[PDB]
RNA sequence: UUCC
């Protein structure tokens, strides 16, 4: 309770965010905008003909397959977890209010009680080994920087030229800064070498949410979406209000004269931080490192490639939970950063470094367009970073933060109610990673594998696994947080990282197997997050460089599913149904054009070879990079293909600054 | 042209 600093666009504090050039000024003053969006090349999210599809397939599919999912959240038969009314959204057009940040969640997280920090020294020492274990024996690597991306703050370039030359001085004057944030001179900090600032909100929108039909009534129905006015996001929720958003789509038809057949909505809109590069920049170059690491060290709960990668490890497991958390990102809680900064300081990391990355978690955001008449708002000021916006998803490391939590988060759950025989194990510091590292590489009777809030408990056999059950129980009948830190549930229709765990009639980790999920197949088809921007030249920059391409890494991808071949059917029926043409036809030619196109970009591939040596990964990637922020590493993509999306930092720079960041 |  203190009510955050705001400051209008016009404010010097936030004239301040906005570099003396164009794409920086536009930046700040954009306003609210919505529109179609090109789907494919060529077609309308909005095209009649494709909304009669969508329209058709997604009934048929949803009618002639339910989801198979048990009482207690496993899938079976099908493979189908819900229906697949997803597409009915006007990709383009999001929900109105989209939501304002948090200056602070604390009440958030003190009304759904949860923990202020840890609660018993075990947990205290389980987070700091976590630590430990991570940011131990870092070993250098080049920075690498995804192609077109925007420095955000105070720049918005958008050239791997620029870019280079932020970066590579970021590096060397990271010390420098951050030194002088340890003065508390953050102001000079950020004139000298614009690290601080603020994050700028960007809108990924989630082109699919939950909809039903009410077979009562007839019509459709739009998930709710909460989002916190101005107001609310100030006080931090003492005042104001925290409403749904309006999906409605009618609006499209009197605004912009398009037909909206019943049951189609505006899609959600989540939020996320545009970081300033200057500062993310000195902190990717350890995150990266540290990836690398629990990446090797600790593959067996954190690097999973494959859906029978996973498959393995599952297949031994004598009960297998999908833990579900929700609003992952606000409810970060603002300590485990403090935590994590003061034992990083411990184990040796130079102060200003730490320094950079608190200062990095607590920074101001400015607020650009949530709505129609709404935002160029900058929230907390930046000349005193002391916001508490939770988990700032633009952020350097956004992706280790979320996993030091709810890795020990899980782990603290199996020990408090599955294995207090257990605790013995975890007496002193060193105690404590040792069991840690077992427990991280597989070694106990209890199991984990996740990526941030995506996981799923296993117990083996052993003591813990009646214990496992009652838990498993618990969160069926989930009348109480097993949790003391997050509000953790079991998962419908239980999945991992994108393939879903097929249980059969005997549903038991052994004879279950692993199946990309159809409807992910279905929304990444005809519902993209991103049009094609056809508009810019350098396919590499783009959202989705070789739309194409995904078509060959189809059958691959979603191939294990049950109903597969029926969909492919299902499709090019709705669709020869409503355009005349094949879709088998269509996603052939493009996919055969961009495999030209691509061979441009690529050195190697001589300038028409096959995509002969691309394997699936190096497709789904190129047809989305924004893949290769979760669910892929540097290290599962070819070589070159990698090169086609990101350019790296001098190794001898990148090194030199590692070296006087790390515990000598 | 708006993030990891
Ligand atoms: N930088 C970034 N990180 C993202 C983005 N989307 C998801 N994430 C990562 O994903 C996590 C959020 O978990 P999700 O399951 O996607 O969503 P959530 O906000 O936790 O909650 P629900 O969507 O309601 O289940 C965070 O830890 C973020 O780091 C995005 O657009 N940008
Ligand atoms: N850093 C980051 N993490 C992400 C992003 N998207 C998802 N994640 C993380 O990865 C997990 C699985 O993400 P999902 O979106 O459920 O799965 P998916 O592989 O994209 O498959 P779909 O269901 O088809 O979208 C999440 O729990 C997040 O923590 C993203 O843009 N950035
Ligand atoms: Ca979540
Ligand atoms: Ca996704
Ligand atoms: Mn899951």
């Amino acid at each position: 309770p203190r009510r955050a600093p705001a400051f209008p666009l016009s404010d010097i504090k936030a004239q301040m965010l906005f570099a003396n050039n164009i794409k920086a000024q536009q930046a700040s003053k954009r306003s609210f905008k919505e529109g179609a969006i090109e789907t494919y090349e060529g077609l309308l999210s909005v095209d009649p003909r494709f909304l009669s599809f969508k329209n058709e397939l997604s009934r048929y599919l949803t009618d002639h397959f339910p989801a198979n999912v048990d009482e207690y959240g496993r899938v079976y038969g099908n493979g189908v977890r819900t229906n697949f009314f997803g597409m009915r959204h006007m990709n383009g057009f999001p929900m109105i209010p989209a939501t304002w940040p948090l200056a602070s969640n604390l009440k958030k997280r003190a009304d759904a009680d949860l923990a202020d920090g840890p609660v018993s020294e075990r947990d205290n020492l389980l987070f700091r080994a976590a630590v430990r274990l991570m940011f131990s024996d870092l070993e250098p690597v080049p920075l690498k920087i995804r192609k077109g991306s925007s420095t955000c703050i105070p720049y918005f370039s958008n050239d791997m030229g620029t870019k280079i030359e932020i970066a590579e001085r970021a590096l060397e004057k990271a010390e420098e800064a951050g030194n002088l944030m340890l003065q508390g001179k953050f102001d000079d900090a950020y004139q000298l070498h614009q690290m601080g600032g603020a994050y700028y909100v960007v809108y990924r929108a989630q082109s699919t949410d939950a909809i039903t039909l009410d077979p009562k009534t007839g019509k459709f129905v739009s998930k709710d979406r909460m989002v916190a006015d101005f107001e609310y996001a100030v006080t931090g929720g003492e005042q104001g209000s925290l409403f749904a958003a309006s999906k409605d789509a009618s609006r499209l038809k009197e605004q912009y004269g398009i037909d909206v057949p019943d049951g189609f909505f505006c899609e959600r809109r989540r939020t996320a931080m545009g970081g300033p590069f200057a500062l993310n920049a000195p902190i990717m170059a350890v995150a990266q490192p540290v990836r690398n690491k629990i990446y090797s060290k600790y593959a067996y709960t954190f690097h999973h490639t494959t859906r029978l990668n996973k498959e393995e490890k599952v297949k031994e497991w004598s009960l297998c939970v999908a833990t579900d958390v929700s609003d992952h990102d606000t409810f970060w809680p603002g300590w485990l950063r403090d935590l994590i900064c003061d034992e990083l300081l411990n184990m040796g990391y130079a102060p200003w470094w730490v320094k950079l990355f608190e200062t990095s978690l607590k920074l101001p955001v400015y607020v650009g367009a949530p709505a129609p008449e709404q935002g160029h708002t900058l929230l907390g000021d930046p000349s005193n970073p002391d916001l508490e916006v939770g988990l700032s998803s633009g952020q350097g490391a956004t992706d280790l933060m979320g996993t030091l939590l709810m890795s020990i988060t899980y782990l603290v759950m199996q020990l408090d109610h599955t294995a207090p025989h257990l605790n013995s194990r975890i007496k002193d510091m060193p105690s404590a990673c040792r069991f840690l590292d077992s427990y991280w590489q597989g070694h106990e009777e209890i199991r984990q594998i996740s990526k941030s809030d995506d996981a799923m408990l296993g117990w083996t056999k052993g003591r813990a696994l009646v214990g496992g059950h009652r838990l498993f129980e618990m969160l069926k009948e989930g009348k109480v947080n097993p949790s003391p830190y997050m509000k953790i549930s079991y998962e419908h229709g239980g999945a991992f990282l994108g393939d879903i765990l097929l249980y059969d009639s005997r549903r038991e980790p052994g004879s279950a197997i692993f199946v990309g999920n159809i409807n992910s197949m279905l929304n990444n088809q005809f519902s993209p997050e991103y049009g094609v921007q056809s508009g810019v030249r350098d396919r590499s920059k783009r959202k989705r460089p070789f739309p194409g391409l995904a078509w060959a890494s189809m059958k691959d991808t979603y191939g294990a599913c049950p109903i597969y071949s029926d969909v492919l059917e299902a499709i090019e029926r709705c669709w020869w149904n409503a355009f005349g043409e094949s879709y088998r036809a269509y996603r052939e030619d493009m996919l055969k054009r961009d495999t030209l196109e691509l061979s441009r970009y690529v050195a190697s591939m001589a300038r028409q070879a096959g995509l002969a040596e691309l394997t699936p990964i190096d497709l789904e990637v190129l047809a989305d990079p924004n893949k290769l922020q979760y669910k892929w590493t540097e290290a599962d993509v070819s070589a070159n293909i990698h090169e086609v999306l990101m350019h790296g930092v001098s190794v001898e720079k990148t090194e030199r600054f590692l070296r006087s960041v790390m515990p000598r």
